């Protein structure tokens, strides 16, 4: 179950910390872009499968702030991943020595371009926890605190029907990311152009609870 980043992945974990620590705030757009590409993939699989999208059928993004845990949820409802692509999407990387040499030598868009910024979400959270349900296999959870991880079967069965659920523990200087008005603040910023409704939980006014668009 314990599992060991491939020596690439620690030094990518390093470089996007060490030159993104001033930029913090770029986690949650890559983390929104993200969800978009896997939206877009079960998009695509669902024009030539009639029951792609049996196990949920909606297409969102769904952001959760949860203060008195200290965690902030990010969930889409896109392809999800098995638990094979959970130990090799999150742990090893598919001309990336390329491109730790053109990163070392702005480096906030071109993470966006190769597609590992996941990893800048290390920047704000201790622990990152992803909850994935793929079409070919059961729902199993990703856990690390960036120094190993491990891969379990979710022991709550398919709780998702499809799709992803990041989930960070915040660092404590990053508790400026658990209050309501921030997040839809930067939600606002990086989902103008994202082609899937895009929902925050928030309160509105008796204090009441839903989600609320916000593209």
């Amino acid at each position: 179950e314990k599992f060991a980043f491939q020596a690439e992945v620690n030094r990518m974990m390093k470089l996007i910390i060490n030159s993104l620590y001033k930029n913090k705030e770029i986690f949650l757009r890559e983390l929104i872009s993200n969800a978009s590409d896997a939206l877009d993939k079960i998009r695509l699989i669902s024009l030539t499968d009639e029951n792609a999208l049996a196990g949920n059928e909606e297409l969102t993004v769904k952001i959760k702030c949860d203060k008195e845990k200290n965690l902030l949820h990010v969930t889409d409802t896109g392809v999800g991943m098995t638990r094979e692509e959970l130990v090799k999407n999150l742990g090893t990387i598919a001309g990336t020595s390329e491109f730790l040499n053109k990163m070392t030598e702005s480096t906030s868009e071109l993470i966006g371009q190769f597609g590992v910024g996941f990893y800048s979400a290390f920047l704000v959270a201790d622990k990152v926890i992803v909850t994935s349900k793929h079409n070919n296999d059961t729902q199993h959870i990703w856990e690390s605190d960036s120094n190993e991880f491990s891969v379990i079967a979710d022991p709550r069965g398919n709780t998702l029907g499809r799709g992803t659920t990041i989930t960070l523990v915040l660092k404590e200087e990053a508790s400026d990311y658990l209050e309501l008005d921030t997040i839809k603040n930067l939600v606002k910023k990086y989902s103008q152009f994202i082609n899937f409704p895009i929902y925050v939980w928030s309160s509105k006014t008796k204090t009441v609870w839903d989600w609320e668009l916000m593209n």
